[PDB]
């Protein structure tokens, strides 16, 4: 039903595997606690995600040189390309929230990683576009997805303290992706 | 005086320019209100560095596998090692907050990013330890430096809008330059 999202259906086995995630998850300061806290912030978010998509392809329009990620050959948005990939976003906010982190999540993240990369961009909605996004802003990316995700996690009113442990649960976990997703990009050995 | 320091005296030239960082800082929301708050907290944060080091090689040194990237063969910290690297990250703090982000600076952070990366790991401090800080940990640092750095800009008794802001100043400023020293990691035309 969402067009290109594979999730526990992936090709590949990821390169890392659970043991590799736990030492992962201590680089980022996430335990259990945040494992609750996330779980929260999706009943939070559940049903804000759309306003949530606006906001955030509206920063990435805001740039010509981010939009380009999502261009066709002669410079445009491609329309297609940005519909498609909304959906499966709207569910990777979802399955951050309520999914275990297991293989099948390991799974899916070397798969978003090699979607981003050259080695799966452009492949999963059969577009024509740039070939590869530059590894620089998808680090970079993790300061402006925490940006746009704290206001809304205030508006269920929950304390102060609530808030916080849930937008910083978010930032671990964001965090915590993208290192996951650099693997591809990574001089082998390196990673 | 600082054993390693070469701010300024780099032997190469960055392979990003002052072009490319305008682009980067765009992907980060870094603005002149950031580079106005970035200062600020420099003299928030002067006076704690000792403090803030002790803090944030407690959390290194608190897993076997980040202090590792320390380590002499043996599977013990090299203590030498650790001293040398403290006196430079502290000129990392003051320079984060004073320097104006010119060629200089870019030329620093290629630098530092090489110094991670096996390309120049270890030779600074003429030390024998691990060849290659793993890439996944670098980006993984942006969250627990950040934690580290939060607690101390509040000490100095400032509105916490200002304290947000500066927190905020800092965390785009580490995500930027994290992004910046993944160059020598990245397969060469995917950065
Ligand atoms: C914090 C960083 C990022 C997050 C959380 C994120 C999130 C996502 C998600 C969830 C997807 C869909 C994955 C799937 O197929 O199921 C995706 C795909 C995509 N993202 Fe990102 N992304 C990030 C970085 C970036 C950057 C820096 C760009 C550049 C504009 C970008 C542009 C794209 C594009 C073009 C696709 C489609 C890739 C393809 O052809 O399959 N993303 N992103
Ligand atoms: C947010 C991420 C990080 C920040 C802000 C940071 C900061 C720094 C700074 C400022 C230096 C000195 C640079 C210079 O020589 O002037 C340095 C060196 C070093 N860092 Fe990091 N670092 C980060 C990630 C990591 C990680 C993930 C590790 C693994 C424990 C680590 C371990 C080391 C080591 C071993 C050196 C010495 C490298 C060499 O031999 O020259 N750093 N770091
Ligand atoms: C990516 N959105
Ligand atoms: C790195 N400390």
């Amino acid at each position: 039903k969402i067009p290109g999202y594979t999730y526990g259906e992936t090709e590949n086995r990821a390169p890392f595997n659970l043991e590799d995630l736990k030492l992962l998850k201590e680089a980022v300061m996430f335990t259990a606690e945040d494992e609750e806290y996330i779980q929260k912030a999706g009943e939070v978010l559940e049903d804000q995600v759309e306003e949530i998509l606006d906001t955030w392809y509206g920063f990435v329009g805001s740039h010509p040189h981010l939009l380009y990620y999502f261009t066709s050959p002669d410079g445009t948005p491609n329309e297609k390309y940005l519909a498609a990939v909304r959906k499966r976003f709207s569910r990777w906010i979802l399955d951050t929230s309520n999914r275990s982190y297991d293989q099948a999540w390991l799974d899916y993240q070397y798969e978003i990683g090699l979607r981003h990369h050259r080695t799966k961009k452009n492949q999963t909605d059969n577009v024509e576009s740039v070939p590869n996004i530059g590894y620089r802003y998808l680090v970079a990316f993790i300061y402006p997805f925490t940006a746009t995700m704290k206001p809304f996690l205030a508006r269920k009113g929950h304390t102060p303290e609530e808030v916080e442990k849930m937008y910083q649960a978010w930032f671990k976990a964001t965090t915590l992706q993208v290192a996951l997703w650099s693997y591809p990009y990574v001089k082998y050995g390196d990673f």
